[PDB]
């Protein structure tokens, strides 16, 4: 049984969370990720990733009993004295961000203590000549190093909210100073295309690499997101961040924005040495949300028009599929041809890993416009998750074929961001309380962990 006050859609999200958590608790407790189909688990860093990523979601959904049990695990089983290499970015947005939000929501100092411990262990990654951090760092030995080879731009520019907040709470300025150094370096770095940034950067030279190739998908997405979010977090005082964000959006309009045929769906493609590619990762669906968030905070009304158009397109990326779930990547038709549909998907990209981007943006579009249809769209997507990704014994799994409702083909994996992001954004989307994690008081990191806006 669940709280009587909850509207039916939030109640529904809770039901889904509980079924998902049932699987985690039974077959992967304390492990990074659940393997629902095989009733097993998988380890990435060995730091209870799914548990930490879901802490704030449990608190927000009112699952206090579950939260307490998870809190106990953090207190007794989470140890950073381990010989393991972690990705600075992935561990920052999930672990550091997740512990920080858990700390703020619960008021439990345990989470802050663990966050400060982890933050210190990540610092060796910034020990480079350019000060642009290495991609990986061994939290136990203290040695940092690049991938098995430069660092990716999104990775070094999407850890700022977390490190800035850790400094604010601890009084230890080294975290903030380290990440702000990278932000400042990126700002004056050449190699950009009207605000658009390359996907990689060399830690030794500190220069952009893989020049002339731009995308807002994997390897770059959150860079644009954090320009705006840092500005918001800092109390809208850091004009350079705002300016870079505004320039970037214009760069998007000028180089990556196109429309499909015959429906004229607005979308963002990729550019490689002058050649446009009508390819759009689902990851890019974070944009309408970020755009709307900006509008709420005073950005151009043109950003809102773009946000609504892209939200519609992202919704269609889901609804045009037989399962109602968007695939990993979607290609759009640019030229006139009758009978030719707008959305196309390659056989290799028909997987759905329970990603949050569409529901994330629906949350922002609803909060800013108050248009109930965005809630309706989110409810439809949740129905699809329940119908095609549910694992009877517990949990939900990524699927290989979004186009076959009879045989979706589970991949036997529940990404940590399903409980950390996807279900949190849906719960919030269904709330009709603008004061629940208000856009005026909190800013979500890129893994859906809310952090307080500074005064
Ligand atoms: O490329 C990725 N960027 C996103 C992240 O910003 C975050 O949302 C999840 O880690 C996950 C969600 O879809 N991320 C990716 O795999
Ligand atoms: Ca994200």
């Amino acid at each position: 049984q669940g709280p009587v006050h909850l509207n039916y859609r939030q109640k529904g999200v809770i039901d889904v969370f509980l079924h998902a958590w049932k699987g985690y608790r039974k077959f992967a407790w304390g492990h990074d990720e659940l393997k629902p189909v095989s009733r097993s688990f998988s380890e990435w860093f060995g730091l209870g990733l799914t548990l930490i990523d879901a802490l704030d979601t449990m608190w927000i959904l009112g699952l206090r009993k579950e939260f307490e049990e998870a809190r106990k695990w953090v207190s007794k089983k989470l140890h950073f004295e381990k010989d393991v290499d972690v990705n600075l970015f992935e561990s920052t947005i999930r672990i550091l961000g997740g512990l920080l939000s858990a700390y703020h929501l619960s008021g439990d100092s345990l989470f802050l203590r663990k966050a400060e411990d982890f933050g210190n262990r990540l610092m060796p990654a910034f020990r480079t000549p350019s000060k642009i951090p290495y991609s990986d760092v061994n939290i136990g030995t203290g040695v940092a190093h690049p991938p098995r080879s430069d660092s990716t731009v999104a990775e070094v520019t999407s850890i700022q909210l977390e490190f800035r907040e850790l400094s604010r709470l601890t009084g230890d300025k080294k975290f903030q100073e380290a990440v702000e150094k990278v932000t400042q370096h990126i700002h004056g770095l050449s190699g950009k295309k009207d605000g658009l940034v390359p996907m990689f950067i060399n830690t030794h030279s500190g220069l952009f690499t893989h020049l002339g190739v731009f995308t807002l998908g994997a390897r770059a997405d959150s860079y644009y997101e954090y320009l705006l979010k840092q500005w918001i977090q800092g109390g809208k005082q850091e004009t350079q961040l705002l300016e870079d964000y505004v320039e970037a959006i214009e760069g998007v309009r000028t180089h990556l924005l196109r429309h499909s045929e015959p429906s004229k769906l607005t979308f963002v493609g990729e550019l490689a040495h002058g050649r446009f590619s009508a390819k759009m990762d689902h990851l890019v669906c974070f944009l309408p949300g970020t755009l709307a968030l900006g509008v709420y905070h005073g950005l151009p009304a043109s950003h809102m028009e773009l946000a609504q158009e892209l939200m519609e397109t992202c919704y269609q990326m889901n609804r045009q599929m037989e399962t109602g779930l968007s695939p990993e990547i979607v290609h759009f038709n640019l030229y006139p041809q009758p009978g030719r549909r707008d959305v196309e998907v390659k056989p290799a990209d028909r997987h759905n890993l329970l990603r949050p981007e569409t529901v994330e943006s629906l949350f922002y579009l609803y909060r800013v416009t108050g248009d109930r249809k965005y809630q309706d769209w989110g409810w439809e997507i949740l129905q699809s998750f329940s119908r095609f990704t549910r694992v009877p014994s517990g949990g939900y799994s990524s699927i290989n074929n979004v186009q076959d409702p009879q045989k979706p083909e589970p991949r036997d994996k529940m990404e940590s961001f399903f409980l950390g992001e996807t279900l949190k954004y849906l719960f919030l989307l269904f709330s009709d309380d603008p004061n629940l994690l208000s856009l005026d008081a909190y800013v979500f990191n890129t893994e859906a962990h809310p952090l307080p806006i500074w005064t």
